[PDB]
């Protein structure tokens, strides 16, 4: 029913596309380099492995898509989406799934309907197979004020790779996934550490914690410190034995999601006047690590 352009075929990318290919859409990736196909190869949950070659870089089915879905790093997120949108029809709704904030900021002059979506899935590259690691969620909503309800979407997307959720607004979502996002990836990158090591670190946690809680407030949404933590917390119980995206990207020495992450928390801090010291030298300590190679 469905004709969707997967951009960004990696661990999340593979995923969705063998998704959307079980429930009989009509998929493509969209590679940083045009190529002959794309290669789909996904080891699933319980050890089942799917394998298919599909259309890669095909401008018509580009212009003729009901989705456009980004599943790109945050770094290599607006530039690409910049270069399609051209062709993509001006109607045809934009899914960005990424970690971060920062890349709407990015795409402020995007005709298109934009969406903003997180998930808790989780993929990891194994040599040339993606391995589908853990389920999840996936909140979408609206990335901008003139973006409507796409919530059709929603439904949709649960009959693919459950769970989804739409909200008219996504902000708050976004907040949340960030602020454990700024406690988890630089602490672990720095410390060489799996997630649960960061249990043993309660005041560091909090510090980084009343540092997000302060921007938050100032962005207008409601939350605490103690709130925050409570959720690191639970994230870190729950995946204590993992090795977090941004531990991976250093160990496998590629340039990281840094500045969307704590980065952007810097500038939304900075834009407001909130000193934010810890979270200063946690992206200083990435940057540098990220120097050594
Ligand atoms: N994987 C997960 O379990 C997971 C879970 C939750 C959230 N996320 C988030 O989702 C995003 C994607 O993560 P991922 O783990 O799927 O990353 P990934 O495996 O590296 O996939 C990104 C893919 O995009 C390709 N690419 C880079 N630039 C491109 C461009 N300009 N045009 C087309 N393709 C391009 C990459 O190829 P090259 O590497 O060759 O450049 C790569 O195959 C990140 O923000 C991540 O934090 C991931
Ligand atoms: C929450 C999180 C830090 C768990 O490892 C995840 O977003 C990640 O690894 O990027």
């Amino acid at each position: 029913s469905m004709k969707i352009t997967v951009l960004g075929c990696g661990a999340l990318g593979q995923l969705w596309l063998t998704a959307l290919c079980k429930q009989g859409h009509e998929v493509q990736g969209w590679l940083r380099v045009p190529q002959p196909y794309c290669s789909v190869n996904l080891v699933e949950t319980d050890g089942s492995i799917f394998n298919e070659s599909l259309t890669a870089n095909d401008p018509d089915f580009l212009a003729t898509s009901d989705l456009l879905l980004v599943t790109l790093k945050a770094w290599q997120v607006s530039d690409a989406v910049k270069s399609l949108a051209s062709t993509l029809p001006v109607t045809t709704p934009i899914l960005l799934i990424h970690n971060g904030m920062g890349t709407i900021e990015e795409l402020q002059n995007i005709q298109q309907p934009l969406l903003m979506g997180t998930t808790t899935h989780a993929a990891r590259r194994d040599g040339n197979v993606i391995i589908h690691v853990a389920n999840g969620i996936t909140h979408i909503g609206p990335a901008r004020q003139q973006d409507g309800d796409y919530s059709y979407l929603a439904d949709i997307l649960q009959t693919v790779l459950p769970d989804v959720a739409w909200h008219n607004n996504i902000r708050a979502e976004l907040w949340r996934k960030l602020a454990v996002n700024c406690v988890i990836n630089p602490l672990t990158a720095i410390w060489n550490c799996p997630n649960g090591e960061l249990r043993h670190h309660p005041q560091e946690i909090m510090q980084i914690c009343e540092e997000v809680a302060a921007v938050i407030e100032r962005e207008g949404h409601h939350t605490s410190a103690e709130d925050l933590r409570d959720y690191v917390m639970q994230v870190i119980d729950a995946t204590a034995e993992n090795i977090s995206s941004m531990l991976q990207d250093i160990r496998a020495l590629r340039h990281t999601e840094i500045d969307y992450i704590n980065g952007f928390l810097l500038r939304r801090a900075r834009a407001h006047g909130i000193a934010v010291p810890e979270n200063t030298r946690l992206f200083e300590m990435v940057k540098r690590k990220e120097s050594e190679y």
